[PDB]
């Protein structure tokens, strides 16, 4: 009824959206890893009569259900997806897209990282993504690589007519005080990655983490010192 909704919200299968700004949305959906359940985050931008989708839902039903939920609440037709980074949750559902006549896309690392460890696949590169500080526009948004986070390939988004930063994996929520699946970060690095997507974008409006709760430009700060602490 309004409220960001929560993993004990949201049935593991079913979607729901997220008004963010005018033309940004999130997506929410529940999935079950290694015998626990988690939320996570994805982002939907208009991009004039078409959407362009940020993100699976983590599965294959669950992004069907995306594609459905999508349909009935806004009516326009997904025409291409980017993957912000190469695990289930980013990717997995991919194939679905694919079959439904979406475009998939994500950096040559992600793709290769995907392909190594048997995840899906998106179809197309992105170009102009290797090195830290790098951006490219991708229709209504901005694609950043802020270098190594949470993964090593981990790209965040922002669409600048909202001043929205879709932070992904590499962003945490306020109310985490842990850095949450840590098995391919890069914790020494994920600080120096966190200010650059602090100096390059510091009239970010709303910050959305990859998993919970968005806020504001807190969650960088944030995220910068639970992962700091976890190191220490
Ligand atoms: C309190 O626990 C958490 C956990 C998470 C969380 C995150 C995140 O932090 O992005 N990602 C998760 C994943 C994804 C699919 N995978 C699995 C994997 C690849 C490795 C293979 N050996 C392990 O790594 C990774 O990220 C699964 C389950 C939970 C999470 C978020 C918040 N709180
Ligand atoms: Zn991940
Ligand atoms: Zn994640």
């Amino acid at each position: 009824s309004g409220e960001y909704p929560t993993v004990n919200e949201i049935p593991v299968g079913e979607v729901r959206l997220y008004q963010i700004a005018d033309g940004v949305w999130s997506h929410i959906a529940t999935q079950s890893f290694d015998g626990a359940v988690y939320p996570s985050n994805g982002l939907i931008v208009r991009d004039g009569d078409e959407l362009l989708l940020i993100d699976t839902a983590w599965g294959a039903k669950n992004t069907a259900a995306l594609l459905a939920e999508i349909e009935k609440q806004i009516g326009l037709p997904v025409t291409r997806a980017v993957s912000t980074h190469f695990h289930d949750d980013r990717v997995g559902g991919v194939d679905v897209l694919r079959a439904a006549g979406v475009a998939t896309y994500a950096s040559p690392s992600t793709r290769r990282l995907a392909e190594a460890e048997g995840n899906e696949i998106p179809t197309h590169s992105l170009e102009g993504l290797s090195s830290s500080g790098d951006a490219v526009r991708f229709g209504p948004v901005e694609l950043f690589y802020p270098g190594a986070a949470h993964s090593t390939d981990n790209l965040v988004v922002y669409v600048p007519s909202a001043n929205v930063l879709y932070g992904g994996c590499a962003v945490h929520e306020l109310s985490s005080t842990s850095a949450g699946n840590v098995a391919d970060a890069d914790l020494a690095e994920w600080p120096t990655s966190v200010e650059r997507i602090q100096k390059h974008y510091p009239e970010a409006e709303v910050v959305i983490p990859g998993h919970g709760l968005p806020g504001g430009l807190d969650l960088l700060q944030h995220t910068a010192n639970v992962v700091k602490a976890h190191k220490n």
